[PDB]
């Protein structure tokens, strides 16, 4: 195992913009790869303007259209990151809903009720469990942490640009932008809170974190590693589900 010096990096996580199915409350996991609606494109543009002076260092997106288009909407309006290479990662994809993909939410709830279970725990045929989704979050996050530590090893500005628009000892090694999906995000955020014991702002309830993700809702975390080998990070949640770009 590799020895690293102390390190800190920022992680901004943004849900994709609205699609036709989001508007109509139709389940959308890994079914139809539906693009943004015109409202979704507007939200992505607004988010891009909100973030235009942020100096991101890395960009990752789910390999679904709705997230790819949102990432595009954001980067095309960036002062510094227009030309940034986006990495597309299937680990960031939405929870699978199997045979209820493309059905009304009410059909999933009825199926749950019939199974003597409750949503979101209930998993339909062909769908993923909450723990399976979280495991994809853990996998991606560990991947990201190793990536950043190794890059820092192989080699104010980032923090100041974040502090401009977000409620904020080693200078930030990186500022990562991730565009993903509501259920996946909720499970990742649950990993950060329940498992990594992340700190929460005074304005953020535990209930917010576990249910609730608006289209283009933004969350910022600072990830902190002490020096050493195989170090468990600590996490500070700066904001969650920010929608200041939408009013």
């Amino acid at each position: 195992n590799l020895y690293f010096q102390s390190a800190r990096f920022a992680l901004t996580v943004v849900r994709h913009g609205e699609t036709r199915f989001n508007k109509e409350k139709i389940i959308q996991g890994q079914g139809v790869d539906e693009p943004l609606s015109e409202t979704g494109f507007k939200q992505a543009a607004a988010a891009g303007i909100f973030l235009n002076n942020v100096k991101f260092t890395h960009a990752f997106s789910s390999d679904l259209m709705r997230t790819k288009q949102t990432m595009h909407g954001i980067l095309e309006r960036s002062k510094f990151c227009k030309d940034m290479t986006v990495k597309y990662d299937s680990r960031l994809r939405e929870r699978k809903y199997g045979v209820v993909e493309g059905k009304a939410l009410s059909e999933l709830r009825a199926m749950a009720k019939a199974a003597r279970e409750e949503c979101p725990v209930f998993t339909p045929p062909g769908g993923e469990t909450l723990d399976q989704v979280k495991m994809r979050g853990i996998d991606f996050f560990e991947f990201l942490c190793q990536l950043i530590l190794k890059e820092a090893d192989q080699k104010n500005c980032l923090e100041t640009s974040l502090a401009e628009i977000f409620p904020l000892i080693p200078g930030l090694a990186a500022s990562v932008l991730v565009v993903s999906h509501g259920a996946y995000m909720r499970s990742l955020f649950d990993y950060f809170l329940t498992d990594l014991k992340c700190s929460l702002p005074a304005t953020l309830s535990r209930s917010e974190l576990m249910s609730v993700t608006p289209n283009t809702g933004m969350s910022l975390f600072i990830i902190n590693f002490e020096e050493g080998r195989e170090v468990k990070p600590t996490v500070q949640c700066i904001c969650m589900n920010l929608q200041d770009h939408l009013n």
